[PDB]
């Protein structure tokens, strides 16, 4: 209900909290080191997926063209990717596999077609997100280093980028009403934001985190009711508490947000 809330519970997060729990038919906004750098570790995944989806509405690219997948591109958790070896894959069901699961791999055979990390960071740009670097492909996207900006983003921009490709028209109404449902079926953040807010709400999400001390949940909420969308973007960098304990902070982000809603 106020930004003081999340700055009290950042001291229980055991490290860095950002928070943006944002309401673009009001304006309103809370949270709290909104505009810090946090890693996004597979964060970076959501906007890799609209920038896919734009190339696509463009004529530059279709869902159904095929990615070929060679034993060379196979990495750390892989479940949909590493099945089609030798063969290929949809582009679509690439992007489906990265978001809903988080396919390491799948995000990698993504990336060239929009010309890799650079060409991400430009499509952030040019559509407003002058913060998010993308920098590295999988697995060196999770590394984080402070004052080292790659593959970055910050609580705000993320929020921001969550309106433009779901909410906006950046992309065509089939390509953003795809994105959503990909993250309606998230599968990664039954623990996370979903488990603190409330019912009535439909979530969709994607997450992030680094095994050690990072946990990421960037969502969008519909009021099942109808009516305008919130969304929240989650940023928990270099906590003392692990995966359990960083999604226990998360779904407390959750309550805090759905109090407010
Ligand atoms: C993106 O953040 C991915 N994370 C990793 O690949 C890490 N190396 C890893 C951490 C913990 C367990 C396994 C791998 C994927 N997003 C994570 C998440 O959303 O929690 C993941 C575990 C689903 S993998």
């Amino acid at each position: 209900v106020s930004d003081a809330d999340f700055a009290t519970l950042e001291k229980t997060s055991g490290g860095r909290l950002g928070v943006c729990l944002w309401h673009p038919a009001s304006g309103a906004r809370y949270g709290h080191r909104m505009d810090e750098r946090f890693p996004m570790c597979s964060t970076v995944k959501f906007p890799l997926a609209a920038a896919i989806l734009h190339r696509v509405d463009a004529g530059k690219l279709s869902l159904d063209q095929r990615v070929a997948v060679r034993q060379g591109d196979i990495i750390s958790h892989s479940p949909f990717t590493e099945r089609h070896v030798g063969k290929d894959m949809t582009v679509r069901d690439l992007c489906r596999a990265t978001l809903i699961i988080s396919d390491n791999a799948a995000a990698n055979l993504l990336l060239p077609l929009i010309d890799g990390p650079a060409g991400l960071t430009a499509f952030l740009q040019a559509q407003g997100d002058r913060i998010t670097v993308s920098a590295r492909n999988q697995p060196e996207l999770n590394h984080f280093a402070p004052g080292d900006p790659r593959d970055t983003t910050s609580p705000a921009a993320m929020a921001g980028n969550l309106q433009r490709f779901l909410l906006g028209d950046v992309l065509s109404p089939a390509s953003r009403q795809q994105l959503a449902d990909w993250l309606i079926d998230n599968q990664t953040g039954d623990a996370r934001l979903r488990a603190g807010l409330p019912q009535g709400w439909r979530v969709g999400d994607k997450t992030g985190s680094n095994g050690q001390d990072t946990s990421n949940d960037i969502a969008a909420l519909w009021p099942l009711a109808g009516g305008a969308p919130w969304l929240l973007s989650c940023y928990l960098q270099g906590s003392a508490l692990d995966d359990d304990g960083r999604d226990g902070i998360l779904r407390q982000v959750g309550e805090l947000a759905g109090a407010r809603l």
